[PDB]
């Protein structure tokens, strides 16, 4: 039994989980986390379960994906965030605060700061959802890839692949969906990643935070 006591828990993300990530500089400069959820295991509930599009590109397309999405829209911040859950609207508010700036201006030694920023739900849950190799638009400064799922079967596919070229089987290390992970990197002409197609109906839950000048 645990102590009659108070238990520290400053925000709903570890920012230490991200100035203290695992990083690599080759192939590609991109920081590992693990734990970077201080509560983790009511997110996967509280993920939002309608108000996605299923989006597919095949090989017309520079890059071919299958998967949904649910974006925050400005109706979210006007509306209190009131068809989420209140969690998301937390989450909204600590990346758009200045101890995520600080974070990963200490990782990655990027300032974000006066930055603009995306946000949304990308969502897998289809035999065969996955994204093909890309490195990421360039107008894109930083992207954050932060996983949700409590458990996750890893022969069920759904990994994130880390390529050294625009190869599915250019494998340099994967990363599994698995709540507290995350990813986070500036697209580059090398930045080449994947996620390994779905072999079963199983929901692999993700946020995706993208961060830029210019809009795209
Ligand atoms: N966010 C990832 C990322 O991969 C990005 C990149 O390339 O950095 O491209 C993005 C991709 O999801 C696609 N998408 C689909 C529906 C939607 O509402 N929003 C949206 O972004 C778009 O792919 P496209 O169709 O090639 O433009
Ligand atoms: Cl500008
Ligand atoms: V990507």
């Amino acid at each position: 039994s645990s102590g009659e006591n108070l238990y520290f828990q400053g925000h709903m993300i570890d920012f230490n989980a991200i100035k203290n990530a695992e990083l690599l500089v080759k192939p590609f400069k991109v920081g590992i986390t693990t734990n970077l959820f201080t509560d983790p295991k009511p997110l996967f509930k509280s993920y939002p379960n309608s108000g996605f599009h299923n989006i597919e590109k095949g090989t017309e397309h520079e890059k071919q994906y299958r998967f949904s999405v649910r974006e925050i829209t400005t109706s979210d911040l006007e509306n209190d965030f009131k068809n989420l859950g209140k969690c998301w609207q937390i989450l909204y508010q600590e990346v758009s605060s200045v101890q995520y700036r600080d974070a990963i201006l200490k990782a990655i030694d990027l300032d974000i700061s006066g930055l603009k920023f995306k946000m949304g739900f990308y969502k897998y849950y289809r035999t065969g959802d996955w994204i093909s190799p890309h490195k990421d638009k360039p107008e894109k400064i930083l992207n954050h890839v932060m996983f949700f799922n409590e458990t996750w079967n890893c022969a069920n596919g759904g990994q994130f692949l880390g390529l050294r070229s625009q190869n599915m089987d250019d494998i340099v290390f994967e990363v599994e969906p698995l709540v507290g992970n995350s990813v986070f990197f500036e697209p580059r002409e090398n930045s080449w990643h994947a996620v390994r197609p779905l072999l079963c109906d199983q929901p692999r839950l993700s946020v995706q935070i993208e961060i830029f000048r210019t809009q795209f």
